[PDB]
């Protein structure tokens, strides 16, 4: 079958829990403060900042390689462009990557590092969901914290390479199908998959408390 299908429906189980831990729900309902907000921020520059260092890494790398998109994809700029809005010009001075996301990170290291094949894991979890709840969630953000109209603080949901979502998130489920990937290797990437559903909702978490 194909990866695509076997990652819906392996990681719906998943998806639908750390959807619905309390964070998610308080945010959609525009009840997330700033600070609380800047938390959740931080914990996404780190997150992303270490995915992406590790899909660099594995441009190359036949298991990975077709789903290399630097232009279209990475956040790690307009995240970079938020911590300065939210904290100034010297905010990485100013932050530390909570405890939850830090065993994240660990784990995105361990994969590119040693089980590059397993990337695709966490790249499929990550940006196909940003793309498509990104201006919805880019909207409520704005509202709740009275954020400025010309974008500072949510250009972490604005793909601007990207002119259809829908056209390129096809593109993208396109590749990964087609990816020489015997039936072993496919259910090791589900599985990774839902690890890095837990890990997300043990960041919402930590950000609750």
């Amino acid at each position: 079958a194909d990866l695509s299908e076997l990652l819906k429906e392996g990681t719906k189980e998943a998806h639908d829990r750390a959807e619905n831990t309390q964070f998610v729900k308080d945010f959609l309902k525009g009840n997330i403060k700033k600070e609380l907000f800047k938390l959740a921020t931080t914990a996404l520059y780190f997150t992303y900042s270490a995915l992406e260092e590790e899909m660099e890494r594995n441009k190359d790398h036949p298991a990975f390689a077709p789903l290399y998109f630097p232009m279209e994809l990475h956040r790690k700029e307009a995240l970079t462009k938020d911590m300065e809005y939210f904290f100034g010009e010297n905010w990485e001075e100013q932050v530390q990557c909570p405890k939850a996301a830090q065993k994240y990170v660990e784990r995105i290291h361990y994969i590119g590092q040693n089980e590059p094949e397993l990337l695709v894991a966490h790249a499929y979890t990550r940006y196909m969901g940003d793309l498509s709840g990104g201006q919805v969630l880019k909207k409520v953000a704005q509202r709740a914290l009275k954020l400025p109209s010309t974008g500072e603080g949510t250009q972490f949901y604005l793909f601007e390479n990207v002119d259809n979502a829908q056209q390129f998130k096809q593109l993208y489920r396109a590749r990964m199908n087609a990816l020489d990937l015997n039936m072993k290797t496919k259910e090791r990437i589900v599985e990774e998959a839902n690890k890095a559903f837990e890990y997300n909702m043990q960041i919402f978490n930590e950000l609750d408390q």
